[PDB]
């Protein structure tokens, strides 16, 4: 009676993953590889924020695991919460562990469930039961409830895939995780399909995503049949495919959904749907972890973080107090954004652009992951309520920032895993 | 939660005891320390071994442990229990690797079962509930149960930490369990006590065993009372510390149990219990585990053991089949039983001396360590039932076999732990 899955886990941590930390250029071997094993011991909160994040790593190549990404996680914030009640009296060394491993492990599951976002925009979400073209009980995206005509043998079902009494009404999370298990039954379903379990395996998640789609719209033996652009695809001429299948009889019966299809196939990206995506999520939850990271600036030559956040990455004092004039100095890079300048004043989008400027002059490598990894947590109050609000402005930079993302990502000799969920380069 | 304590020890078997085993030669970095990791995630049966033993090698440095150290080793046992009921299916490296490691960790708590022995020679041991000469009553070895004067109080209480209701018989080994406790419970007094700490921690543990001896005895402070003596122990000073504590009431009141406990600080060996202590127990614990690593030969290829294991270690061959006569043509290489040669098929020593044969004659000490893992396990029954009965012949080829692990541990380059158990030669 023991958690052999915890030890595998671990195991996995001190084994594969530590490596990709420090390849990452992201503090050295002596303290991700030796130290954090050491203080995951003493602290439970760090181990737990190790073992998800093993976990997430781990199941790229091994299912099941999954839900350890998902528990560890929630009893690593859970022992976090009560950790930085008292942050000055806790170990300031363990914390900052513990958040930079949060934040990579959050960077890596940013693209996990944007399928599910994928289909809401192409197919629409009902929270309440409804019939379908041909009359069944249907509900969430699509999803059949039973043939039965019997509006309360729905209810049962519902009832049933769920664990209440719903009245035939659920919450957003619950039609995902009904979608979820529907995209797990289609995916059974290609792989058990000769024409499409190779061109399945062949391709990456993002255009994985991109032919459920497809599966979802014309059913499985539907898209066997496009076996002149399943090739193009198995074979990766992109550019290929898309013109392929822009002259398909799909394509003419729904454009729109095709179009966006084409692409997430031609360019491996969500860039089809993003614009239409409700706010990244990920953003949220690595703010949620930085915000420790800027809690215990800076600390003693004691803890042996002290020369490997290198000083606090907090400071724009260059660029605040100016001389004559309410414009500051921050110049447009990357424009068709340059709109919002000569941020010629003292007044919202700030803060932000002031940290994506420094974001973009960080050329050490290293730093520049960690001014990643912070910058969600730097955003001012202001500026992030208008980020929630919806205000398009606000909206337009973290794109920008997004932006800089992917360039490193690419530009960068050894790719780093992790943050390819948020920025697909996949891997070279 | 967690179970911290357990990936502690795994971890400590991934990063400590692992090269220990390689430094033997039951090696192959990749197999103790690949290999086995792997394969002890599935097979819970090898994962508690394994943790067992590790959590063994780690009490040579951390105080706690000693039940993290039995109640896996029960586990490893009683699911190995059910292992070997299926052999011929799974995997049985497993099964393999796990009795390499029972073996070892035996080996290791060797010096744990022998301190039984002394004491069990110097205080006597007694099945029942009897009241002492001291006044209150006792159990097993001298576990207080009742001070109360009276017979009844006794016959009321014995039986509470048994599990089965002990009624006022008990067996050895629910003697060995309880005497084990009083002897941890008074290696913690002495710790606790500034006055012994610092000899005890200085003394191997052959003498620890000695200083516990008289504790036992006298109590805590009586041994402290000795201030002149423990500081020449302190100092390596045997022969002096042996003539001092001769001059003493202690020697006086009971000379006999005096001379031996002397004779054991002065030459940090069992000499003077040689003749009364017999059943190392190991070689029964080593006997129901070494077996399957007889009987799973000849190994499938496909076995990661396959070149380890090689040869049928259990064979005899051509020894048994003289070319004329019954006299053997096994040859004496020891002296303290020169007497027993030449040996001839007769018996009752031949099986074992043939196994001795092999085992000396063994260069290339590879299989040289598995032959000694194994030997325990060739002691056929006839052989087992002398020693067991003191023959003189059978416990002197037994010391001859010690002879030979003493002499190697010592000849090697890199001394290895788990053997200072038998024959010591410590600790680097």
């Amino acid at each position: 009676n023991l958690n052999l899955i915890d030890m595998k886990l671990f195991h996995h941590y001190c084994t594969k993953v530590w490596p990709t930390i420090t390849a990452a250029k992201v503090s050295g071997p002596e303290i991700w590889r030796d130290y954090i094993p050491e203080l995951a011991f003493d602290y439970p909160f760090l181990m737990h924020a190790l073992l998800a994040f093993s976990a997430t790593h781990l199941s790229r190549t091994e299912t099941g695991l999954e839900q350890y990404v998902s528990s560890h996680r929630l009893d690593a914030l859970r022992l976090l919460r009560e950790a930085v009640l008292e942050i000055s009296e806790n170990n300031t060394d363990a914390l900052v562990a513990s958040a930079l491993i949060l934040i990579m492990d959050s960077l890596a599951n940013a693209s996990v469930d944007n399928i599910f976002e994928m289909l809401r925009i192409d197919e629409g979400l009902r929270l309440k039961i409804y019939k379908d073209t041909e009359g069944y009980y249907t509900i969430g995206i699509g999803h059949l409830l039973t043939k039965s005509p019997s509006l309360n043998a729905a209810k049962s079902e519902l009832d049933k895939a769920i664990g209440r009494n719903t009245n035939g009404v659920i919450t957003k999370d619950e039609a995902e995780k009904l979608f979820n298990q529907d995209v797990d039954a289609a995916v059974r379903g290609i792989l058990r399909n000769a024409k499409l379990k190779p061109v399945y395996d062949s391709l990456d998640a993002v255009r994985r995503a991109a032919l459920i789609n497809m599966v979802f719209q014309m059913g499985e033996t539907g898209v066997a049949g496009f076996t002149n652009s399943l090739r193009m695809l198995q074979q990766k001429r992109w550019d290929e495919a898309a013109v392929n299948l822009a002259k398909s009889r799909w394509y003419n019966q729904t454009p729109n959904r095709a179009k966006r299809v084409i692409t997430t196939f031609r360019t491996g990206t969500w860039d089809a749907y993003v614009d239409s995506m409700s706010p990244s999520a990920w953003i949220f939850h690595v703010k949620g972890a930085a915000t420790i990271l800027t809690a215990v600036w800076p600390l003693s030559e004691r803890s042996k973080f002290h020369n490997i956040i290198s000083v606090d990455l907090s400071d724009l004092g260059d660029v605040i107090n100016p001389d004559v004039g309410t414009i500051t100095e921050l110049v447009c890079f990357d424009e068709s954004i340059a709109d919002l300048y000569p941020v010629g004043l003292d007044s919202p989008y700030l803060i932000t652009l002031a940290y994506l400027d420094k974001l973009h002059r960080e050329k050490n490598q290293g730093d520049f992951i960690l001014r990643v990894f912070t910058f969600p947590a730097l955003l001012d109050k202001t500026f992030l309520a208008l980020l929630m609000t919806g205000d398009l402005g606000a909206m337009r930079i973290m794109r920008s920032y997004y932006k800089l993302l992917r360039g490193f990502a690419t530009e960068v000799k050894d790719k780093v895993w992790f943050l390819e969920g948020v920025t697909q380069v996949l891997p070279q």
